[PDB]
C-alpha cells in the first residue's frame, strides 16, 4: 500500500495496487509527472483503474489506463505471482486482466508510465453549440487533435432543433510557458471562452446511470437513438458526450473509437422497458454497453458487446478453474 519508486526520466511509477490515484497524483506531480488517465473519486486504487481500465476525458489522444501499465504482479488463484507484460509471454494473460474486473486475480504491484508535464494547471478553450447536428460536426472538423482532453455537457430534454445543444470543455496541460507570474512560482501543486487557465477542480469539475458508445461511422444512428431518448419522456440533466479514440488489447476493455454517451436517468414508470430497447438499438448499429454495478444487463447482450468473449473466458478458466475470484456479477454474466 506503498510508492516504491518514480523516476522523472523514464516516467516510471511502481506502486502498489491498494494505492489511490488521488494519493500517487500528489506523490508524482513534484517530479513533473501526471497520471495517464484520471479517476472519478479519490478513493479508486492503482488495482481497481486496471480492473476497469478506466477512461477519462483525454480517451482520443490516451487511451484508457491498461495503455499505460508497463507491466503488473497477478497473484493468482494457485498462490502464484505472475509478472504479467503488454508485449512479453503472458501478455494474454496481462490484456485479460486490464479487462477483467479482478476475476483473473488479485493485482498486488504494477509498474506505470506516467505522463510528463510543467505544470498542474489546464489550459482550455469552451464553445457552445445550439443543436445536435453542430455538436457531432464540431467533433468531426479534426479539431480533436488540437486537444489532448475533450469533453461536452449537452441536452437532451429539449426536442429538436435545440436536442443536443452542448457546453464543450477542451484543453491540454498547461506549460510553464502559459502560466500567469502567480501561479509560475508553484506549478506543480494543488460558456465560451478562449486560453483559460484551470486547475484540475476547475477543468476536470435515485437515478440510474447509463453510458454507451456508438461507432464513430455510425453517426446518423447514434444520432437517432439521441433523438428516440428525448421523445421517450426519460429526461436526464446530467449528459456527458465525447468522442473515444482506438481501442485496447484488452477483450474485455469497454471503450471503441465513437461517440460515447453518459446519461442518468431519473427512475421512472416504464424505464426498465425503455432500457432493455435502449440496450438493443445501441447493439444493433455496433455499439457497447458501459457494465457496472446497477446492470441491469443480460449475459446475451454482455456477450453480444464483447467479440473476444470466449477467448477471455478461456484465459480465466485456465488461472481460475475452480471459480475462487468469481463474483454473483461473473456468474449473472455467465462469465465462468
Amino acid at each position: 500500500n506503498r510508492i516504491h519508486s518514480i523516476d522523472s526520466g523514464t516516467r516510471l511509477v511502481d506502486v502498489d495496487a491498494g494505492v489511490s490515484l488521488d494519493q500517487l497524483m500528489k506523490a508524482a506531480l513534484p517530479h513533473g509527472l501526471w497520471v495517464p488517465v484520471l479517476p472519478g473519486t479519490r478513493q479508486v486504487t492503482v488495482g481497481g483503474a486496471i480492473g476497469c481500465d478506466i477512461h477519462g476525458k483525454n480517451h482520443h489522444s490516451a487511451g484508457s489506463f491498461g495503455n499505460h501499465v508497463r507491466s503488473m504482479e497477478l497473484l493468482t488463484a494457485n498462490g502464484e505471482v505472475r509478472h504479467l507484460t503488454p508485449a512479453g509471454p503472458d501478455s494474454d494473460l496481462f490484456w485479460a486482466t486490464v479487462g477483467g474486473n479482478g476475476l483473473t486475480g488479485i493485482i498486488l504491484r504494477a509498474t506505470i508510465e506516467m505522463t510528463p508535464t510543467e505544470t498542474a494547471y489546464f489550459i482550455a478553450d469552451g464553445d457552445v453549440t445550439g443543436s445536435l447536428d453542430e455538436t457531432i460536426a464540431f467533433h468531426s472538423d479534426g479539431s480533436e487533435a488540437n486537444y489532448t482532453y475533450s469533453s461536452a455537457w449537452f441536452d437532451a430534454i429539449s426536442k429538436p432543433p435545440k436536442l443536443g445543444r452542448a457546453a464543450i470543455s477542451r484543453g491540454s496541460l498547461a506549460k510553464l510557458d502559459q502560466l500567469p507570474s502567480k501561479l509560475q512560482k508553484d506549478p506543480l501543486k494543488f460558456g465560451t471562452y478562449r486560453n483559460k487557465v484551470q486547475n484540475l477542480t476547475q477543468f476536470y469539475h435515485g437515478f440510474l446511470q447509463y453510458q454507451f458508445v456508438v461507432p464513430t461511422e455510425a453517426v446518423e444512428e447514434f444520432k437517432s437513438i439521441i433523438v428516440d431518448i428525448q421523445r421517450s419522456g426519460h429526461y436526464s440533466f446530467l449528459n456527458v458526450f465525447k468522442l473515444f479514440g482506438p481501442g485496447n488489447q484488452a477483450p474485455l476493455s469497454f471503450p471503441i473509437p465513437g461517440w460515447n454517451v453518459c446519461v442518468d436517468f431519473p427512475i421512472k414508470a416504464g424505464l426498465h422497458e425503455f432500457v432493455t430497447e435502449l440496450d438493443r438499438r445501441v447493439l444493433e448499429f455496433g455499439g457497447r454497453l458501459y457494465t457496472a454495478k446497477d446492470s441491469r444487463t443480460t449475459a446475451e447482450t454482455f456477450h453480444a458487446m464483447y467479440p473476444r468473449i470466449d477467448e477471455w473466458i478461456r484465459i480465466r478458466r485456465s488461472v481460475d478453474p475452480d471459480g475462487v475470484f468469481a463474483s454473483d456479477m461473473a456468474r449473472r454474466l455467465q462469465l465462468l
